[PDB]
């Protein structure tokens, strides 16, 4: 699988577990696609969401559903998700793991791309 | 104004400077509806872009322009642009501050929301 | 004064009031001296510390209070302070603003030097 | 082993290889007494620092050499360093992993705390 996301909770020092997320894929007429969707495990991580074959060249955009994760917990945080957009694959298949690293009212997000 | 955008380049520690975003809100239709947009001035901040008149409560997302911002430097960027969507709510008297950081495979971003 | 200091709290979303700071220059036997200290303001900043005219070529460490900060929230918080360590050089003119966003468990810090 | 150290490079969006670091650890008469080292691997990681017998209770900083991973990239950095200080083992073993992630004029860092 070319696409892992991993996702960290900065108030508990933990692995954000049982977080939503939901990938899109721009399409020929510029609106966007369904791609894949899936939840964390209890290692924060979510694996599988495609394949070498299927992600082909594209943009496609990881919407990590965010404010769900924080209401759940007692939290009224400021975002509605944490969404990372971007050009996948424009020089040949690479694999891409996105991290992101929560709070309730700040986000980073980084991405690692390796071939 | 309550909505104010500050954008920094952690690559050269410094404002990001010409940085285009553009403000839209979330319409009846569910669609995104432009609402306003800037460049960052020279201190990276883009004041000025609505009223308290206008900026009625609901869903906005800040898209900011990063990728064109790392082009103009010459720098391979991952993000096509980041984004930044919240609920505004009146929930007493409020100002709005963003705050986006910006790498070139990173970004975090920060809301400071004040009375 | 040419160094100014900024903390933003991530949980909730605001700036981070009366949150101690000490500023230390490397002295010859290598070891940290005292060299400006102060607690921020409503705005979450830290202005004043010193003077173009103190303030010549060196390595400083700021070290902000977190743990104190989280304590008096009630919340556990991972580091015991937070450490910015850098080099003051004397490129034609200079402004340092440090910045600071806390989490319990993360912190991010950037610095902004400008002419 | 109970701690880990990884560093990710913000600006290649990669592992940051070779990264050397120096762990203390806090002695009775308050100064830093050296308690291990080493550098990171391809992967960005640092394993095998310590065992669980070896790791007590006491306050640890890790001490990240930024600087020198950035000049021999060509870029000169705003930090010296990027330090982690924390009590460790107060309320009995943990495995602690500490992330770092880089770019020039910033850094983030997070610990992930488990039992």
């Amino acid at each position: 699988c070319p696409l892992m996301v991993k996702v960290l909770d900065a108030v508990r020092g933990s692995p954000a577990i049982n977080v939503a997320m939901h990938v899109f894929r721009k399409a020929a007429d510029d609106t966007w696609e369904p791609f894949a969707s899936g939840k964390t495990s209890e290692s924060g991580e979510l694996h599988g969401l495609t394949t070498e074959e299927e992600f082909v060249e594209g943009i496609y955009k990881v919407e990590i559903d965010t404010k769900s994760y924080w209401k759940a917990l007692g939290i009224s945080p400021f975002h509605e998700h944490a969404e990372v957009v971007f050009t996948a694959n424009d020089s040949g298949p690479r694999r891409y793991t996105i991290a992101a690293l929560l709070s309730p009212y700040s986000y980073s997000t980084m991405a690692v791309v390796t071939n």
